[PDB]
């Protein structure tokens, strides 16, 4: 046992570690995004770069989970990152319903994370998730959402027009 | 009743004034080893510093748990603050040991706190302990197991050398 | 055939793909010895910090050649990042010759891309490698090599106090 | 013989003396493009803009390989620069497939006479194609044709307002 493990549950040190992978998952899907709209025959560069920094964001929540597993004296099982699930993301509108999709997935397991945290009554995790996870996953679904209705509105998949708008203008 | 008492357990009150007492009790216990390793024939002023400012630290919780009483409604009550468990502290390792079993003592009885602030259904309570307890004792343990690696590392308590590095890099 | 493509043949394509997907197996590695050193029980804080400095380096290769890709017309595909080949790594000297082969394998990898893209005639690809990447990994290599030699003079692995003085002057 | 002639082919002066004359060439057409669109019934001027920098960009191309001549001992031979392949220059998107397949022109050109440094044993010549020219050329063929992907999108040549949109958002 570490030295200073205290009130952590295995099942919690086990299920940060499987948190930790999902984050890791998700920066690799929206690096895949990034990479697609800076194709030239895509060439939608600031919405490239909004998937970017989202890549960059969730590389961060995966070493705050690395980072927390050892304070605890939790230990970090590092499993392979996998591929996303396409290799081309069609354009802006379905990229971005694949991202609200991605979000709510990781929402979830925060979630389930944090009724495993109260079911073992530990507060520590349970204040972790919330005062550096949950509120920014609604804050990312929130701003995904209301790009979609935006992205409808101006008569995406169809019109281009409307599509370079919103990259002009959104993002 | 006080006026401005709302949903505060009587059983959360006294717990309160208890909790302040250990926090004092811990502050004296700092104030030892800050004395210890202050005398002639220990000198590490380093590491007597770092127990110093372990001790004003844990002071600075017990008034915090004064301050959160009142707000309250509740009522602080003292007692007697026990003089710490030893006179002499033996070496930097000896005292770190001792400093990470506080430290857990500590943190215990906060986990207890907030169990009890749960069961009591007093929000409240369980956001304090958790805003301005649960990770700082965290952050402390994990501080002082770190030290306690790097001391066992070093040779202590038998290299007198390794001593001697850890107070002049390490604090 | 992509608008923009120009003297870039389909195997540098996919040699650049595979060479990405080694970039971000050598982050991965980095990010697995950043979290081992950061451990209570190893806690060696100044080595934990340069190995992860060097997964976020590795991060950054990748995303170059992603750039790099889209700039030639190539398509980025990308592929599971495999985990690292151990979960814990030993100690400073041991992470150090892990990080040493690592390093010589991303520069032969490098450096067949290099004999490829000469033998497909493609200079872009050969000024690209030989300004972004080939010096940066002789220099890595040698600043790695380097510390070796010092931790092996320090005493390691058996030297404890030989460790931390490294932990403490050289990172 | 030149006293500072040193690993200069005569073949690789003369192809030098053609390279110039080529970016004199691709300036005059995109000073071309400049005069059309601040015409008064075209009246785009980003747009011109956009091609008048071109303009001077290539001059600053033909400037560089005229003092390169020299300091290998090499002879500046000039030649007529012919005119424009044609007069008027359509709309933005026509005018921007004619910028790339110039771009293209210019960009195998370079590859071409690296080929002729390379079988002539001449790295200096080599590494002022790598250095100098080679990514420039790469970047502005990646622009360009995001910029064709874009004006596609926005319904070029049949949307006008499309058109008034990329040079009030792109340029
Ligand atoms: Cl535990
Ligand atoms: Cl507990
Ligand atoms: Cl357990
Ligand atoms: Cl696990
Ligand atoms: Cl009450
Ligand atoms: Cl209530
Ligand atoms: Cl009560
Ligand atoms: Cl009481
Ligand atoms: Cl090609
Ligand atoms: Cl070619
Ligand atoms: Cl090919
Ligand atoms: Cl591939
Ligand atoms: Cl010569
Ligand atoms: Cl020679
Ligand atoms: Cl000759
Ligand atoms: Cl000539
Ligand atoms: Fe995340
Ligand atoms: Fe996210
Ligand atoms: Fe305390
Ligand atoms: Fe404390
Ligand atoms: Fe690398
Ligand atoms: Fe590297
Ligand atoms: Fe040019
Ligand atoms: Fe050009
Ligand atoms: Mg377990
Ligand atoms: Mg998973
Ligand atoms: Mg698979
Ligand atoms: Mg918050
Ligand atoms: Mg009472
Ligand atoms: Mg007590
Ligand atoms: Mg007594
Ligand atoms: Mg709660
Ligand atoms: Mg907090
Ligand atoms: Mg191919
Ligand atoms: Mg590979
Ligand atoms: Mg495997
Ligand atoms: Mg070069
Ligand atoms: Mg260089
Ligand atoms: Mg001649
Ligand atoms: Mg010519
Ligand atoms: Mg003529
Ligand atoms: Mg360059």
């Amino acid at each position: 046992v570490s030295q200073v493990r205290q009130n952590y549950h295995s099942d919690c040190e086990a299920a940060v570690n499987r948190m930790l992978n999902l984050e890791l998952y998700a920066s690799y899907t929206y690096s895949s995004m990034y990479a697609f709209f800076d194709r030239d025959d895509v060439a939608l560069h600031n919405v490239a770069e909004f998937f970017k920094e989202h890549s960059h964001e969730e590389r961060e929540h995966a070493e705050k989970f690395m980072k927390y597993q050892n304070k605890r004296g939790g230990r970090v099982v590092l499993q392979d990152i996998k591929k996303p699930e396409r290799d081309e993301w069609g354009n802006t509108l379905e990229a971005m319903q694949a991202a609200l999709q991605l979000e709510k997935t990781v929402n979830q397991a925060l979630l389930d994370l944090h009724k495993l945290a109260t079911d073992k009554v530990d507060p520590h995790l349970c204040d972790f998730l919330e005062s550096e996870y949950l509120e920014e996953q609604v804050k990312d679904i929130k701003r995904i959402g209301d790009f979609i209705t935006n992205l409808k509105r101006l008569g995406l998949p169809e019109n281009g027009m409307g599509e370079y708008l919103f990259d002009k203008h959104s993002v």
